[PDB]
């Protein structure tokens, strides 16, 4: 009842900056989204202005901080949560590869799994991301921690419908000019289910994905979001040969950056919106979950510890009345379910 879960995938985001180790406190300053002539301006990651409704018990930490680092580790232990989907952006810096590094050697310690979350970086297509796969496996998939299936490495691919079906055919289809399948680069590939089934079967199908998830945290946000379409969305993946990997997660708020936003708000309910979500994963059947998010602090869905605070500047939300690791500590509950039901 304490092992990690190997089916479990929590999104991590690695973006954050400090004065310790970066020099500056990247993400927690953060441009306000103009609502779709606006200065909306800047939020300026100052101890008592950052770029969250909430506000991390680890403070404005660095994501290259190995002390911040085997913190996080010791969080999705409790969590339960086995691989860490981590978010690339294809920055092609040296940050970026330390980063990496650093956070394959902290997961490690910890008998976590690191899998990549691809996203929609610019000039993204099929042929950049087979040589951005192609790096990846090359430069990670000897490390200890980098997560394999059954053999196969797994990709999330956000965004996946910016790239029409044909494109992806030439990639993932086993006959596709560009095939990864069959060659030392296969891997699983789970692109993003949107919209109504009418438009995501046969995209899935045409763009040979091996699977799907929905990421988004805000129950409605899409079709793919909506609990409630699960039990089909898993029938449907189960008659097609493909992995459903419905994503759950504890709230939404991102009215500090897109303060035009509210509609898209969830509130926790001191857990039961977390609860609520999670069941239906459960009762759907799927065979692995996704969790939105361990630390995506700008759209207010982290399970990381978050603690009161009251600054001149802002009044921020927080887990009371519960404790700041409570959503780690759920989270574990919620993966023994899982388990259970596997
Ligand atoms: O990881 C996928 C996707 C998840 C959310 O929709 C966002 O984290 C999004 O990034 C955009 O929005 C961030 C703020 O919420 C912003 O900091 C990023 O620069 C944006 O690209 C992720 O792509």
């Amino acid at each position: 009842g304490t092992e990690l879960d190997y089916d479990t995938f929590c999104f991590y985001y690695d973006w954050y900056g400090s004065e310790a180790i970066d020099g500056q406190y990247r993400h927690w300053a953060h441009a306000i989204a103009p609502d779709p002539g606006q200065n909306p301006g800047t939020i300026p990651g100052t101890q008592e202005s950052i770029a969250s409704n909430f506000y991390p018990q680890l403070g404005r930490y660095s994501s290259s901080d190995p002390n911040i680092l085997t913190k996080h580790m010791d969080m999705f232990v409790m969590a339960r949560t086995g691989v860490l989907a981590l978010t690339w952006w294809n920055e092609q810096d040296e940050t970026e590869a330390k980063r990496i590094g650093l956070i394959l050697d902290a997961a490690d310690k910890k008998k976590i799994k690191v899998c990549f979350h691809l996203e929609p970086y610019p000039s993204r297509n099929v042929q950049n991301l087979r040589e951005n796969i192609v790096k990846l496996i090359t430069r990670y998939g000897n490390h200890p921690a980098f997560y394999r299936k059954d053999g196969k490495p797994l990709f999330f691919i956000y965004d996946s419908y910016l790239i029409e079906p044909s494109e992806w055919e030439k990639l993932l289809s086993p006959g596709g000019s560009i095939t990864i399948r069959n060659t030392a680069y296969d891997a699983l590939m789970i692109g993003l289910w949107t919209s109504s089934p009418t438009v995501q079967r046969p995209f899935i199908l045409n763009a040979h994905f091996d699977g799907f998830y929905t990421y988004f945290a805000a129950t409605g946000f899409t079709y793919g979001s909506t609990p409630t379409n699960w039990v089909s969305m898993q029938k449907w993946a189960k008659e097609n040969g493909k992995i459903f990997i419905p994503s759950v997660g504890p709230g939404y708020i991102d009215t500090r950056i897109r303060p035009w936003n509210g509609s898209v708000i969830r509130t926790r309910t001191d857990g039961q919106y977390y609860d609520a979500m999670y069941r239906k994963a459960i009762e759907a059947g799927v065979s692995a979950i996704s969790i939105t998010s361990f630390n995506e602090w700008h759209q207010g869905s982290q399970i990381e510890p978050a603690v009161p605070y009251t600054s001149s500047e802002f009044t921020y939300l927080d887990y009371e009345n519960r404790e700041p690791d409570y959503y780690l500590t759920r989270t574990a509950y919620w993966v023994g379910k899982f388990r259970e039901s596997k």
